[PDB]
């Protein structure tokens, strides 16, 4: 029996149908070395093209030899993929459209929910499923760190044959991406494959963030710049994440993507202007600041040379209020019990079940040369604690919205909030 290396063993990611998106299920494997699962190969090929859907290679004298002997199934491949993902080819055992556009895009959201790309976001703006917004924060290695842009995605209706179409909505200082948003990018015409998803698309676009193409410009004068003088380009580049992308400027740390995505936790239809995010940003960045420093302290006085979750926790109940510091220890706590009875995951933040940055908290708790050294559990423990906290305010925020007619939280509803609970003013007051 077809037997593999084990290091040769497929994933189960390298085992999904380029067309439907779906696990190989009796794949069809071309004479041109194409494969699709059966279903896919009735409704694109043998009804109708008699073409690959990948190279157009036509194969109706193949299709003719093999479906009258019932030879069409690569047996091999189909062997391998049933012995190591049983179940998934169970799920699909029992059916005969497969390849039409409306089932691909919700496959691939499904598949988003279950793995998100590098703190990417995508999803329907409404009930059109052809009509996608997305969210991609700046990477860190590049002039965009810290920002959050928005970009719009539309489907064509021949989705996954033909490209989608993606285009940014924040305006950025990109020598491949115009006024408009327009961006000029391969995988996204010249380099497009039906096996290609929106995932890879917004893993794409960051790395074209990271690095950009000056050869091939949008914007020449941005590729000139780029090309002469890097810092020039590097300081505009910061400088319009700040104005038009919710950056700090580089000065300080933006939190802003996080901030969003427990905004649309607690209140789902409601934004945030940029002025706002700015005094949302400045609290986390204070609270890390004054946990932080305390907990150096607390270890510096105890002749403790690591700062950890007890530490924090200590640190917490002298700087909060009663009903604050109990709510905030009760949620580091649970995020450290969970962390650690957790399996490592694709991010520490999901293993311990938070949206902000259990990675960057640690990597700042040691650059800001707090103590000799940081235990795994302090970050935890701190990110969950401002995420706490950013919630409770943007809850009262978005409450203060609703109040006055808005749809968006600007910073009169932030000051409002604030002023009007006695502990978080207490706590926050002196920031303002
Ligand atoms: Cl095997
Ligand atoms: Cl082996
Ligand atoms: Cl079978
Ligand atoms: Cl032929
Ligand atoms: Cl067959
Ligand atoms: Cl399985
Ligand atoms: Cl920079
Ligand atoms: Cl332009
Ligand atoms: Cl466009
Ligand atoms: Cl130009
Ligand atoms: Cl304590
Ligand atoms: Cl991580
Ligand atoms: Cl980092
Ligand atoms: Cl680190
Ligand atoms: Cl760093
Ligand atoms: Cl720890
Ligand atoms: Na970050
Ligand atoms: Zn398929
Ligand atoms: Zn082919």
């Amino acid at each position: 029996h077809m037997a593999l290396p084990k290091d040769a063993i497929p994933s189960l990611s390298e085992c999904q149908c380029g067309i439907c998106m779906e696990i190989l299920v009796e794949p069809v494997t071309l004479p041109c070395n194409h494969t699709l699962c059966k279903p896919c190969f009735q409704s694109t090929v043998e009804k109708a093209s008699l073409c690959c859907p990948f190279c157009r290679r036509r194969v109706s004298s193949w299709t003719r030899y093999h479906t009258r002997r019932n030879s069409l199934v690569n047996v091999e491949l189909w062997t391998i993929i049933q012995k190591h993902y049983p179940r998934e080819c169970k799920l699909r055992a029992s059916g005969s459209g497969s390849g039409s556009a409306l089932k691909r895009i919700n496959k691939e959201l499904s598949d988003l929910a279950r793995d998100p790309p590098a703190q990417c976001s995508a999803g329907p703006v409404g009930d059109d499923m052809f009509h996608w917004q997305a969210t991609i924060m700046g990477p860190n290695d590049s002039p965009y760190q810290g920002g959050v842009f928005f970009l719009t995605i539309h489907f064509p209706t021949d989705y996954p044959f033909k490209p989608p179409k993606v285009a940014f909505t924040t305006r950025i200082y990109h020598p491949n991406i115009n006024s408009n948003g327009s961006i000029c990018l391969d995988i996204l015409r010249s380099q497009w494959s039906p096996a290609l998803t929106i995932s890879k698309v917004l893993l794409s676009i960051c790395s074209l963030l990271c690095d950009p193409n000056p050869d091939d410009p949008l914007v020449p004068e941005i590729a000139r710049i780029y090309k002469t003088d890097r810092d020039k380009y590097n300081r505009i580049s910061r400088e319009w994440t700040q104005k038009y992308a919710m950056g700090s400027g580089g000065r300080k740390e933006s939190y802003s993507i996080y901030v969003y995505k427990v905004l649309k936790q607690v209140h789902p239809d409601t934004g945030i202007s940029s002025k706002a995010m700015g005094i949302m940003n400045s609290f986390v960045n204070d609270i890390f600041e004054r946990i932080a420093g305390e907990a150096s302290r607390l270890a510096h006085y105890n002749k403790r040379s690591t700062i950890t979750s007890r530490e924090i926790q200590t640190a917490v109940r002298l700087l909060l209020p009663g009903e604050l510091a109990k709510h905030a220890v009760s949620e580091g706590t649970k995020a450290v019990t969970k962390y650690t009875s957790s399996a490592k995951a694709k991010t520490r933040s999901s293993r311990a079940g938070l949206q902000f940055p259990v990675g960057r908290v640690h990597r700042l708790l040691r650059k800001g040369n707090y103590s000799e050294r940081v235990g795994a559990g302090a970050p935890v423990y701190l990110a969950a604690v401002l995420e706490y906290l950013t919630a409770e305010i943007l809850e009262l925020a978005g409450n203060a919205a609703r109040d006055n007619k808005k749809t968006r939280i600007i910073p009169r509803h932030l000051q409002l909030a604030i002023r009007n609970d006695e502990e978080l003013n207490k706590l926050l007051g002196r920031v303002t």
